[PDB]
């Protein structure tokens, strides 16, 4: 789960670097992601090996019998937690802000799709006249005038369709990335809890080492 | 298409009129949608009878009527255009309310993540339980509002088909005049 | 969450019943959602009362210091297995609809190809029309035959766009309904479990096991 | 629209080439889009320029090349697109079956995960695996939702380009009908051909 979390985030990374010409909150997420996968994720890989190592010793010392060591791996599980949470908290707010922009694009391509349908209707009409048809001369300039009018609004809209398309894609990525990171923070947190909750003395502790070892 | 439109617009009204408790903009649509389904659509069904008869009493005399029909076509087209433009604005108002709810589950979900990680002692237990309960409240409202938005969006789009089709009948009536 | 999921499950029902002319799979869900709201949710509410009441009685007895765990733990198990069953049937019917969903995608891609083939045909005929402006009367009959086929496929596309939209909409609902129901099962199970470990505990070392029993009585109450 | 269709198809394709370790239907699309960007789009640029130069101004000699080009550009573009649209449907089928395999896993995980809520470690391992297994199917399903997100967007932009190209290819035909035979019609058709590109 740690590892799959890590692996998945690693694979979304390149896909999130692939987008160009997105808003600043999207560039923020791009930068954040890059820092996490480069710096933060190997940190989590390091704590996990130190946790599996600290636990491998103490398991045997517990079985046999039937602290000083904890400290530096408590410290590390707590930074990793903190750091993870705050990077991820920075993604959550950037995601929310793209959501708001998402919507405002929608309302703008209202105007552009409502006005385009006036011109596409006007041109449909001219285009029936042309096809059924002195008459043809009286229609010719108006036709082209209206053709120009639709292509133009059709260009403007297709512009914003591209923006909307891109930002929806992007957001799919960073939401997914957030899903996974969260899974990573739950499990780090979980290992945080147990590095604290460390015959019936050693028996209890041994379950806490085993859970550590499975987590 | 015109028959297909009207009929699909009938089903989507019945679904839209099943939601209760929704915000300001969501009732605005609920009322608009029954207006269309109850009165405006009959006027589209009507004009079809009359357009198709007009279109039948020329077919004979190829093998005065123009104005009283193009007037009812062009009024139907315009009444529909404004009603659909109205629903459209309310939709983006609901999207905003939507995103705002995403912002609130966000704020709650953190305070929960905090107290819930601290769970894993009746003090913690109640604090989380309230925060759990609360975020299941904001999700319930989110799912329903997406549900509702899905149905008005599907209403609107189907309206626009009927708009295409009505406009097109008018354009032919126009050319024959 | 017990009570809040139930609300969300209740509000959503009416909406789920409102859909007409949907595939058999949707029709099963509809019927199931009907029975869940009618029969189970009231039985969940009864369980919740009986547990809250049991918990109040044993709470005082503990901060002062089996027969009436039997009835109230079978009820809990019964409520779980019934709920899980209903719910599993909603999972299996949704995936079926997800499959129907993609085949509909395949249909409309088919109706599209054919729709483009027609459009061309008309436009091939309207080439032969530019020639005949050199039996342009003959072509008017074969110009509506095709005008009428292009119209027909557009009508079919349109029919299958509505079907797609309408079904996706319903998946929207029954997925939300299911997400909620899972939250219920989670809570019922938690409740049942705590009512087992209670039994277990309740079955000087006394003052300890009693103060644990209290722990699980207290949580019982927070959880129901 | 032509340029805006191209530009969007380019941006879409960089993201599409970023996906890695995806099923075959995935890797097919990857290949098929990289082609479309490097092959079909240059020609679409070319033919836009050539129709525009031609549409400001014997002329049966001037249409002949520019008709077949358009008509060739169109037929390749429809083949590319139609093969994206099947890999599309096929990927969605892989997607749905992926939801199905969790629908079976997650059931027996719910079992063990309630059983958790000697003893503790038989429990814990199973839930570890079941949990990992399910969490893996999740990952694939997001990457695929992601991919399909993009090929679908690519495929819609493509559709919009193909349709214009089809519009400009039916005008050139119209125009050559008018010329060979009227000057007025031909004029209204070349003015339609200047608007489209």
């Amino acid at each position: 789960i740690l590892s799959q979390s890590i692996a998945n985030m690693q694979q979304a990374e390149a896909t999130i670097q692939s987008f160009s010409g997105l808003p600043q909150n999207a560039v923020n997420i791009q930068q954040n992601v890059g820092e996490v996968v480069a710096a933060l994720l190997p940190q989590v890989q390091t704590m996990q090996q130190q946790v599996l190592a600290f636990a491998a010793r103490l398991e045997l010392q517990l079985t046999q019998q039937l602290q000083q060591e904890i400290a530096p791996i408590q410290t590390l599980t707590a930074q990793t937690l903190t750091a993870s949470q705050s990077a991820n908290d920075r993604i959550t707010q950037d995601n929310i802000a793209l959501q708001r922009i998402g919507v405002e694009l929608q309302a703008t391509i209202a105007g552009l799709q409502s006005n385009l349908d006036g011109a596409r209707q006007e041109l449909d009409s001219l285009n029936k006249k042309k096809l059924y048809l002195p008459g043809l001369i009286a229609l010719a300039v108006t036709l082209t005038q209206t053709q120009n009018k639709v292509s133009s609004l059709e260009g403007q809209v297709n512009q914003i369709e591209g923006q909307i398309q891109r930002q929806q894609g992007f957001l799919g990525q960073t939401t997914a990335f957030s899903q996974q990171f969260g899974s990573l923070i739950d499990r780090v947190s979980k290992v945080g809890n147990t590095i604290s909750l460390l015959r019936l003395f050693f028996t209890a502790a041994l379950t806490e080492v085993r859970t550590l070892q499975v987590d």
